[PDB]
């Protein structure tokens, strides 16, 4: 009866028979790719095509995670870092161009969305930081891509258990919350922090009805997609299982559970969704990219004009 979906990953650069089978379950709604799955844009495009032949409705995401190493031969477009963009007189335009460039290439290789490091708002003048991230978001949207931020509500220092942050809500409100409050009406999706704020709630933000429903949906009026944090944590030696955690995440109001780097865990989370007979959240297809896969994107005028602006500003070449 209830609503939810799973986002998972694969181990390699091409699909296994096991991947093909698990992709057919309708409770699987997403796939994310990482460096280990990427050889070059051409192989990424062909991989996305193979997945869409199984499931045209999958949301396909690439995690950029602060640069993916060595896209040297026919690689992905190299974009300036946001700190370099900020120190220009036309930083807002340049951030727009960067978001449009990244989103245009990502969808040209058949993906729906990118998890971009500039939209990690708590691991980055903060009002100017919000302004430049908003401009990056306009570029992404102009290319037809939905924009994901993290980590709500914010915690960018250190902790091997799960971090706890002892600040009041009014102290969080006047600090880490401010980027989110400002981009909430512009972001299409958010990922929560793997942090407990005991002054506010005893559960991590990603399993807290109070963080997700009362502060985020209520106070911040956010109506986009809530991704869970990583419900597998493969290698961290946690106890509990991806199956109990995805139940906990959907209970709190997550739309889609992420189970990365642990196929065993993804299968347990999937069995959990099957028993629930979940159907996809009505929100979910907001993340579908309006762009399309193609190979001529680098010869288009808007692409060459975006690069010319970056170059005039001294940022590339
Ligand atoms: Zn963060």
């Amino acid at each position: 009866h209830m609503q939810g979906s799973l986002m998972l990953d694969i181990g390699g650069t091409w699909l296994t028979a096991e991947d093909r089978q698990i992709l057919r379950h309708p409770e699987v709604g997403g796939l994310i790719i990482f460096a280990r799955n990427i050889e070059h844009p051409a192989q990424v495009r062909e991989l996305c095509a193979a997945i869409r032949a199984i499931r045209p409705d999958l949301l396909l995401a690439v995690d950029q995670e602060g640069g993916r190493v060595q896209r040297l031969r026919q690689g992905f477009v190299r974009l300036p870092a946001m700190r370099a963009i900020a120190d220009n007189p036309n930083a807002e335009e340049l951030a727009e161009h960067c978001g449009w460039l990244m989103a245009t290439e990502v969808q040209a290789v058949g993906l729906d969305l990118s998890f971009a490091p500039v939209l990690d708002l708590d691991h980055q003048d903060p009002e100017r930081a919000a302004l430049l991230a908003g401009a990056f978001i306009r570029g992404m949207h102009a290319a037809g891509m939905a924009a994901t931020g993290k980590h709500f509500p914010g915690h960018g220092w250190a902790e091997v258990a799960i971090p706890e942050d002892a600040r009041s809500l009014e102290e969080i409100r006047r600090s880490d919350l401010v980027p989110f409050a400002r981009l909430a009406g512009q972001l299409d999706a958010l990922m929560p922090a793997h942090v407990i704020y005991p002054q506010v709630d005893p559960q991590p933000a990603g399993f807290s009805r109070r963080w997700l429903q009362e502060i985020l949906r209520g106070e911040l009026k956010f109506d986009g997609v809530i991704f869970s944090d990583d419900l597998s944590m493969a290698g961290a030696h946690v106890v509990g299982d991806a199956a109990s955690r995805i139940e906990a995440a959907l209970a709190a109001g997550c739309d889609m559970g992420l189970v990365c780097n642990d196929r065993a865990s993804a299968e347990l989370a999937l069995a959990a969704l099957q028993r629930l007979k979940v159907t996809p959240p009505s929100r979910l297809q907001r993340m579908r990219g309006k762009g399309y896969a193609n190979t001529d994107y680098r010869q288009q005028p808007r692409w060459l004009e975006a690069l010319s602006a970056l170059r005039a500003a001294q940022l590339i070449d």
